[PDB]
C-alpha cells in the first residue's frame, strides 16, 4: 500500500524506522533518533568534488609501476568502483520504499548521493591514469573474481527488493500467483532487511577499509598521491555511512524501535556472524588474488590478511557479534594517519 | 527481474533511457546523451546549504505582516514544502528502478538529493519565523486545499510505481493473482512513465514558478529577504530539474531513444495537454485561495493568474504541446531580478 505522499496525519516521532506508514512531510525540526540528522549535517559539511583533485602525476606513477603492482592497484580500483556502483543505487532502491521516519529517509538519499560522487571520482582516476578506460570498466562486469563478490552483495539487496514488492502488492498472508502459492511474511521481510543491513555494514566497514589499505600503501611510497587524496575524502564519508548502519542495526536489535525486530535479530545471530566471517574470508581470498604475482613495499598477503582480521573483529564487536579472530593489533598503523 | 548489479556485459551507449538492462557499472567517461552529465556537473557546482543563509531577520517581518499577508506567505511556503517532500523521494522510488543508462541514473539521484536540500531549507525558514512549526507541518497534511494538489501529483508517481512492481514480478502478458485476472502491458507502463514525466515537468516548470512569484513579491517590498535568498538558490536548481524532464520528454517523443515511445507520446498527446491545462487551472484556483482575504503590493489574483498563463505557454511549447492561453508579455518582469 505504498504512496509517495501518505494522506493521514501521523506523529513521525512514534513511527518505526522501517515498515511504518510512508513518510509524507519532509521536516527536520525534530527527530526520533538524533544520529540520522547528525549524519546528514556531517555529510553535507564534507561535500567535495573529485574533478578538483589533481590526478595528473598519477598517470606517470601508474605507468611506471611494474605489471604486478599495476595489477594490485587496478584490481583494487575496479573493486571499489564495483562496490559503489552498487552503493550508489541500492540504498535508494532497497531502503527508501521501507522508511517511515523523515530523518532516516533523507539520510539514505544523502548517503546514496555521496556514493555517486565516489563513483564519479573513480571515473576521474581511471580516465586519467589508463589508456583505454573501457577495458577497465568492462572488466569490472566480466572479471570472475569480482563477480563472485558482486553476486553475494547484490543478492542481499535484490532479495529484499523482491520481497518488498510482494508485500506492497499482496500484503501479508498466503496467496496464489498464476496457480503457484506464494507466502508473504512481514517477519521474513524484516529478517531480509536486517540481513541486508548486516551485509552493507560489512561492505562499508570491512570491504572498503581493506581497499583503503591497498590505496594508502601506494601513497606511503609517495605514489598515486592524487588517488590517495581522493580516498581520504571517500573514507571520511565511509566512516559516516558505516556509523549509519551501525546505529540502524543496534537500534533494531535493542528492541527499542520494533520489539519484533529484537526477536528476529536474536534468531539471526548465527547468520550474521557467518556472513561477516564469510565477508572476511572473501577479502582474504581477494588478498591472494592481489598478491598472486608478487607483493610490494609495505603491503603483502600476510599484512593485508592480518588487517582483514583486525578490522573485522572491531566491526563485528560494534554490532554485538563475537570476535572470530585472535588478531589483536593493526599491522598497518600508518592507515590511521591517512584516515580522518 | 530487477537487479542492483546486472551480471551481463552490455554497451551502455545503446541502452534506452528507461526499461533496458538495469545499470551495472556507474561510469561517467562516456554518455549516450550529453545533457544528463551536464546537469549533474551544473547541480554539483551549485551546491549550497540553507543553514548558511541568515533567516534571523525574517521573523520580525513575518510576525509583522497583516493576517491575510501571513496567509499568503505561509500557504505558499506549505505548498512549496509539500511539493519537495514529494520531489525528495519520488524520482528515486519511481524512476531509479527503470533507468538503464548510468548518466541518467546518477542525474536522478543528484536531482532527488538537491530536493532534500530544498526540504531542509523550508524547515530552516519555518523554524525561524513561526512559534510552533508543528502546526505548519501538520496542516501541510490536513489542509483541504493543499491535499487536493498532493493527491493528484502523488497519483502519477504511485501508479507508475505499482505497475513497475507488477512488471518486475510477473512480467508482461495476462496473469492471475488470487483469482483476479491482471494484465501487464509494457506499453501501458511506458505510457504511465511518460504521463508521470509530464506531470513532474508541470510541477517543477509551472507550479513552483508560481510559488517563486509569491515569494519574490515579498522580497520586492524588502520583506522576507532570507527566504528570498533561499528561493534564488532553489529556483536556480529548479531550472536544471525542469531542463532534465524537458529533455527526457523530448528524447522519448522524438523516437530518438525508443520507437515505441514516439508512438505512445502521440497517442496520449491530448491527455498531456489536458494534464498541463488542469495544472494551470489548479494554480489559478490556488491563487484564488491565496488572495481570498486580500492582496498585497505587487501581487494579486489577477496578476498571478496572468503569470500562470504566461509560463504555462512557454513550458507547454518546450515539450511540443499546443498553447492554451493568449500571448502576453511577462506580467511580472521584476521577477527577472531574482531568477538566475
Amino acid at each position: 500500500a505504498y504512496t509517495t505522499f501518505s494522506q493521514t496525519k501521523n506523529d513521525q516521532l512514534k513511527e518505526p524506522m522501517f515498515f511504518g506508514q510512508p513518510v509524507n512531510v519532509a521536516r527536520y525540526d525534530q527527530q526520533k533518533y538524533d544520529i540520522f540528522e547528525k549524519l546528514i549535517e556531517k555529510q553535507l559539511s564534507f561535500f567535495w568534488r573529485p574533478e578538483e583533485v589533481d590526478v595528473s602525476r598519477d598517470r606517470i606513477d601508474y605507468q611506471a609501476l611494474p605489471e604486478h603492482e599495476k595489477h594490485i592497484f587496478i584490481s583494487n580500483l575496479k573493486y571499489q568502483t564495483l562496490l559503489d556502483s552498487i552503493q550508489g543505487r541500492s540504498p535508494n532502491v532497497a531502503l527508501l520504499p521501507l522508511i517511515s521516519i523523515p530523518e532516516l529517509e533523507t539520510w539514505v538519499e544523502t548517503w546514496a548521493f555521496s556514493e555517486t560522487i565516489h563513483s564519479r571520482s573513480y571515473t576521474h582516476i581511471i580516465r586519467n591514469i589508463v589508456n583505454d578506460p573501457s577495458v577497465v570498466f568492462d572488466d569490472i562486469v566480466t572479471n570472475e573474481q569480482i563477480q563472485k563478490r558482486a553476486e553475494g552483495i547484490s543478492s542481499y539487496y535484490d532479495e529484499l527488493i523482491e520481497m518488498t514488492s510482494y508485500w506492497h502488492l499482496l500484503g501479508e498472508g498466503t496467496h496464489t500467483v498464476n496457480g503457484k502459492t506464494v507466502t508473504v511474511s512481514l517477519r521474513e521481510l524484516k529478517k531480509k532487511l536486517y540481513l541486508c543491513l548486516m551485509s552493507v555494514n560489512a561492505l562499508e566497514a570491512i570491504r572498503f577499509y581493506v581497499s583503503f589499505a591497498c590505496s594508502f600503501a601506494f601513497a606511503e611510497r609517495e605514489l598515486m598521491e592524487g588517488n590517495a587524496k581522493i580516498i581520504r575524502l571517500i573514507a571520511r564519508d565511509e566512516a559516516l555511512h558505516l556509523t549509519g548502519t551501525q546505529h540502524m542495526l543496534n537500534l533494531l536489535r535493542s528492541g527499542a524501535d520494533d520489539p519484533e525486530m529484537a526477536e528476529i535479530a536474536e534468531e539471526c545471530k548465527q547468520e550474521c556472524y557467518d556472513l561477516f566471517v564469510q565477508a572476511a574470508q572473501q577479502e582474504k581470498d581477494w588478498a591472494d588474488y592481489l598478491f598472486r604475482d608478487g607483493s610490494m613495499i609495505g603491503l603483502n598477503k600476510d599484512i593485508l590478511c592480518q588487517y582483514v582480521e583486525y578490522i573485522t573483529n572491531i566491526r563485528m564487536q560494534a554490532v554485538g557479534l563475537d570476535l572470530p579472530f585472535q588478531t589483536r593489533s593493526n599491522p598497518i598503523p600508518w592507515i590511521n594517519t591517512w584516515l580522518v
